[PDB]
């Protein structure tokens, strides 16, 4: 097709995909419980610098990510935001820090990462602890929709491009059964998704944490999958 998939990406390689002017996704792959999964993050041009959303799921992949950014874009990554505390979002933070990137997460994410033993972004994102909270972070808005995939999950909106990055709280359309839900709040996840719809109804591109981008139709789709799992 056009968007990169697992079959195209050996573990250890990273692809970039331009979504809109000054907005890319990054796509990596990783082994998990006997299978290989793709995983997305985001890159947003921030003047003559770059803002990174999420690691590429591990130190080796994140080093490859920084090299691909330098090759293909050539602007410095100065800040990064991790959208929750799991390894596909913070695994590789130490590589970012060693490369001079100022790494950020909410206090909720930093607390959960510490308890779990995952890498801990250094700087705090305040103003996001209550469902419905939004704060500006340069060329993006950060939004805490409520507990969903995890209790700390954030979504990221790029207003200049109408790109909504949903992270692991939003599933791609071809996913028809739940992904990893060990730390999820199944009871609240649909309510949290509806908060995203109410806050970003103008979004034109919606990027899931794993798999193919689409539009806002990914939201009701995710709710339908989560409700089906709830009823297992
Ligand atoms: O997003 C998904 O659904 C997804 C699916 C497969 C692997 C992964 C996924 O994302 B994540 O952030 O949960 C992570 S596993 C997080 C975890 C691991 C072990 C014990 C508890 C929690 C990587
Ligand atoms: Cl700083
Ligand atoms: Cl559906
Ligand atoms: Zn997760
Ligand atoms: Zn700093
Ligand atoms: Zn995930």
């Amino acid at each position: 097709g056009e968007y990169p998939t697992v079959s195209e990406i050996p573990v250890g390689e990273v692809r970039l995909y331009q979504i809109a002017d000054g907005v890319w996704s990054h796509i990596a792959t990783q082994s998990f419980d006997g299978a290989v999964y793709p995983s997305n993050g985001l890159i947003v041009r921030d003047g003559d610098e770059l803002l990174l959303i999420d690691t590429a799921w591990g130190a080796k992949n994140t080093a490859a990510l920084l090299a691909e950014i330098e090759k293909q874009i050539g602007l410095p990554v100065t800040r990064a935001v991790s959208t929750h505390f799991h390894d596909d979002r913070v695994g590789g933070v130490d590589v970012l820090r060693a490369a001079g990137v100022a790494t950020y997460a909410s206090p909720s994410t930093r607390r959960l990462a510490e308890v779990e033993g995952n890498e801990i972004p250094t700087h705090s994102l305040e103003g996001l602890s209550s469902s419905g909270d939004a704060v500006r972070f340069g060329p993006v808005e950060l939004f805490y929709p409520g507990a969903a995939h995890s209790t700390d999950n954030l979504v990221v909106y790029v207003p200049s491009a109408s790109v909504l990055y949903g992270g692991c709280a939003i599933y791609e359309l071809s996913r028809t059964s739940a992904g990893n839900v060990a730390d999820a709040d199944l009871a609240e996840w649909p309510t949290s998704i509806e908060r995203i719809q109410q806050h970003y109804p103008e979004a034109q591109f919606v990027i899931p944490g794993h798999g193919l981008p689409g539009g806002l139709d990914l939201l009701k789709h995710t709710t339908n999958v989560v409700k089906a799992h709830t009823n297992r």
